């Protein structure tokens, strides 16, 4: 009984009228009752408490006297000092209160029955109390809130508007908001960087087709058996205490894995490709969240003995290690050591084993008579890199007698890119579920890429477009790719443009950070050193120079594939080692840390580093092959690439930037100093088809300036220039304004102006054009200063020199105006107007 359906016919409208919020509520409520939600009238917390008493007493087969119930309420149910996070902890972890009654007996009081999900009572109430809302109670507790909006209303603006007491509502797990035509859900979390519209979600079928309109959503997501599985089994509450509600493709993959295990086991058809299967979830879509989740759920199968969750040590980071520490303590790190693996194996009242592919491979190599070999075993592999994985297969196939193995990847191995390895199909069998890039991009769950070769160094162009790889390896030296001029010019470009690319320009904007991925240890050395030196140079010249905080990490290697780097620092050549040494020292001074380069220190440096790049304590991380495949940083938006990336490694590295965040993060910038255009298209095309590139890759500067049609959608989009010109035709102020309808129009228009500028901020052509608005002239030392920093012709100079932009002041007159009109919310009709909330606040 899958909860993400293969098939669903659309409900028919009544109708039976359906404009008004109270129209939507009437039907929602009616529909929910048909589906077996008892409707109750509740007017007060007091009435809710009593209802909870009735429900929990029923659930738990026990009656409180009033003094106990008061005590239960004050100490567990509804502590005055609990907040949302505490209730979520209670729903997800501490849902049993071991209660001691007046007569001194001890009894487990469950808020939810998780084993017998359908035993839970579900009920609905309406808003008690100017806002229509329906709440679903589970055993009396409010866990879902549906916010209802007029058909007119732009869901996003409504979301923008809303997102103790009365204190029971601290239990909400899930929000749904709907204007009838559209319906999105999102988790109730206090974590503000999970709180933007980007994290709201549509319900869907297993082919990922959306289910948008409320009646269909009701009849699907809101089946008791669906809703309660979502709440209880398909929401994650992790170690940073973030509630994440799984998206449909995540649940669809997960349930399909579990059912596959069960039917295999029942068929006694273990230990072949047809016993398991694979999951093609595109890079960044939550493979690691989902696969881990599915391993945890798999432990609940009584007949499975042990569940291995296996990750690649390459993919580890701080959040992720924190998370595994709870299930397999000090056993999931970068080392070859198995001692910890083999100790977790011998724990009992235990079924989950998390480990790396390196470790599992070592263990099975060494190791011949493990009881686990004869047990009923599940393997879930999260994106394991292709070669470590291959030796592991040989032994696992050799050695486990009864297993069901599954893999998640965003970049499968097909016959075409096989060479070396077994295809993914051949290893795992059937594709159980797919959610591919064009899917994720249509759903706005992954960001597009803006990819440009920074072709601005003629001296070195011929190197930078070289295709033969023998030559490319031959050129990794100071004569060629690490010529100190090349390194300088590139590094200068990066210092000149970091703030522009990461949107730290018109600050106090927070903005983003960045990585620089390079071809070799030496490259990283040259770049680190050059950054250091070039920042000393600014620091004297200027002196309100605000330095970027740069760091680097690497060790030792040794297509498609990003080279695996060891965590055994003693493999490195003496000079590499000493440089890493001096960098760690500098890092130690700055952050008051105390790492070293012995293996334990390096591992800890690695771990602190991930944390600090995630939280932007570091501005630029320089890297050879590390943090390129698994590292999760939503506020990283720019990859600088001086590296020969191809195929799956290309897709992975670029994807470091692809995490959604908010309206401020429009796509990931990829700025390359070798020409990666062919490679980029070949890679995208390998993992889609011939059209896939037009969905993944952003449009040209000229297209955002002058207008185009999104072939995906086909939305015609203006035209920053069209926009700017409309603003001036329509709207030079303040008399331009001042009828309400004109205000509406301005808001819509200046909305687009804001979206367009924000997009354009990521184009060198634009940053260049903007800079030219100073200067002048003379000038004309600072004429020359500017030509040289934006790499601009005389020729080009004269061009740019009027394209015409609106004055800064004229803009801040629009701005505050704009803001003005927003604050006086709360003819003419205002339903469909979205304000650029995120972009403003920036
Ligand atoms: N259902 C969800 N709800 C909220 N946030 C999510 C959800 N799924 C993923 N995310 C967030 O998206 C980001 C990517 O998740 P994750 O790292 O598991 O993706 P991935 O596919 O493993 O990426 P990679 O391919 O780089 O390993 C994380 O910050 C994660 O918390
Ligand atoms: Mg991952």
């Amino acid at each position: 009984n899958f909860i993400v359906l293969d098939k669903y016919i659309k409900a028919e409208p009544t109708g039976d009228s359906y404009q008004s919020e109270s129209d939507l509520e009437r039907e929602l409520i009616q529909d929910l009752r048909n589906q077996g939600y008892e409707f109750i009238s509740v007017k007060s917390q007091s009435a809710m408490l009593a209802n909870v008493r009735e429900q929990l007493q029923n659930l738990n087969g026990v009656v409180f006297n009033d003094s106990e119930w008061r005590r239960f309420t004050e100490q567990y149910l509804d502590n005055p000092s609990d907040g949302i996070l505490d209730k979520t902890r209670k729903i997800h972890i501490d849902y049993i209160c071991d209660f001691i009654f007046d007569d001194e007996r001890l009894e487990n009081i469950y808020l939810i029955d998780k084993k017998n999900l359908m035993r839970n009572k579900v009920q609905i109430i309406q808003q008690f109390e100017n806002r229509y809302d329906v709440t679903i109670l589970v055993n009396g507790l409010p866990l879902v809130q549906i916010e209802l909006k007029k058909r007119g209303v732009a869901i996003r603006e409504a979301f923008n508007q809303i997102h103790s007491e009365n204190s029971l509502f601290k239990y909400l797990q899930l929000f749904v908001i709907s204007n009838g035509t559209d319906t999105r859900y999102f988790a109730n979390t206090t974590k503000r960087d999970k709180n933007s519209f980007d994290f709201t979600m549509n319900w869907a079928k297993s082919d990922n087709t959306l289910i948008k309109d409320l009646k269909d959503f009701t009849a699907t997501c809101f089946q008791k058996h669906t809703l309660l599985n979502v709440l209880v089994n398909y929401s994650v509450f992790d170690s940073s205490q973030t509630l994440l509600v799984m998206r449909p493709y995540q649940i669809a993959a997960t349930e399909r894995i579990l059912w596959k295990i069960k039917s295999s086991f029942t068929a006694k058809n273990w230990s072949k490709p047809e016993s398991g299967g694979y999951i093609w979830h595109t890079t960044g879509s939550g493979k690691t969240l989902t696969s881990f989740k599915a391993a945890r759920l798999a432990t609940e199968l009584d007949f499975i003995d042990k569940v291995f969750f296996v990750v690649d040590r390459k993919d580890l980071d701080y959040q992720t290690m924190k998370e595994y520490q709870r299930f397999s303590p000090d056993s999931v790190n970068g080392s070859e050591n198995t001692a910890g693996l083999k100790r977790n194996l011998d724990k009992d009242d235990n079924k989950i084993i998390v480990t790396t592919i390196q470790k599992l491979n070592n263990l099975m190599k060494a190791e011949s008579d493990l009881p686990v070999y004869n047990q009923q075993v599940v393997f879930i592999f999260d994106e394991c890199h292709r070669s470590q994985f291959g030796e592991a297969q040989k032994n696992l196939k050799k050695k486990f007698k009864r297993y069901y193995q599954f893999g998640f990847t965003g970049t499968p191995i097909f016959p075409e890119n096989a060479l070396g390895s077994e295809t993914t199909a051949s290893v795992f069998g059937r594709e159980l579920h797919s959610y591919v890039i064009t899917d994720a991009i249509r759903d706005e769950k992954v960001l597009k890429f803006k990819v440009d070769y920074n072709d601005v160094r003629p001296q070195f162009k011929s190197l930078e477009t070289e295709t033969d790889e023998k030559k490319l390896s031959a050129a990794e030296n100071q004569q060629a790719f690490l010529h100190p001029m090349r390194i300088q010019e590139i590094t200068q470009y990066i210092l000149n443009n970091f703030r522009q690319k990461t949107h730290r320009t018109f600050p106090g904007s927070k903005g983003f950070n960045a990585m620089l991925a390079v071809s070799s240890v030496d490259a990283a050395k040259a770049y680190y050193a050059t950054f250091k030196r070039l920042q000393e140079e600014a620091a004297n010249k200027s002196a309100t120079y605000k330095p970027l905080r740069i760091a680097t990490i690497f060790s030792f290697a040794a297509i498609g594939e990003i080279s695996d780097e060891t965590f055994d620092t003693s493999a490195m050549d003496s000079s590499a080692k000493e440089f890493l040494d001096a960098a760690i020292r500098e890092y130690n001074s700055h952050f008051k840390t105390n790492f070293s380069t012995d293996s334990n220190g390096f591992q800890n440096y690695y771990r602190d580093l991930a944390q600090r790049v995630k939280n932007q304590d570091i501005d630029l991380l320089i890297v050879v092959g590390m943090f390129l495949t698994g590292f999760d940083a939503p506020t990283l938006n720019t990859l600088f690439v001086d590296k020969n990336l191809r195929y799956h490694g290309l897709m992975q590295a670029f994807s470091r930037t692809n995490r959604i965040y908010d309206a401020t993060k429009t796509f990931g910038n990829i700025v390359t100093f070798r020409d990666l255009e062919r490679s980029t298209i070949d890679a995208i095309t390998l993992f889609g088809d011939k059209n896939t590139k037009n969905v993944v890759l952003e449009k040209s500067y000229t297209e955002y300036m002058e207008g185009f049609t999104d072939a995906a959608t086909g939305e015609a989009k203006r035209g920053f220039m069209t926009v700017v010109s409309e603003l001036e035709q329509r709207f030079p102020d303040p008399t331009s304004i001042e009828s309400e309808k004109e205000k509406k129009d301005f808001v819509k228009l200046f909305g687009e102006y804001l979206r367009a500028e924000n997009i354009l901020q990521n184009y060198d052509e634009f940053a260049t054009l903007k800079a030219l608005q100073q200067i002048d002239l003379s000038d004309p030392v600072a004429v020359e200063k500017f030509k040289a920093e934006h790499y601009v012709d005389d020729e080009k100079f004269a061009e740019l020199q009027t394209i015409r932009l609106p004055a800064d002041r004229k803009i801040q007159d629009y701005r505050s105006a704009y803001n003005d009109i927003r604050d006086w919310q709360r003819t003419t009709d205002w339903d469909d107007v979205v304000f650029e909330v995120d972009l403003l606040k920036s």
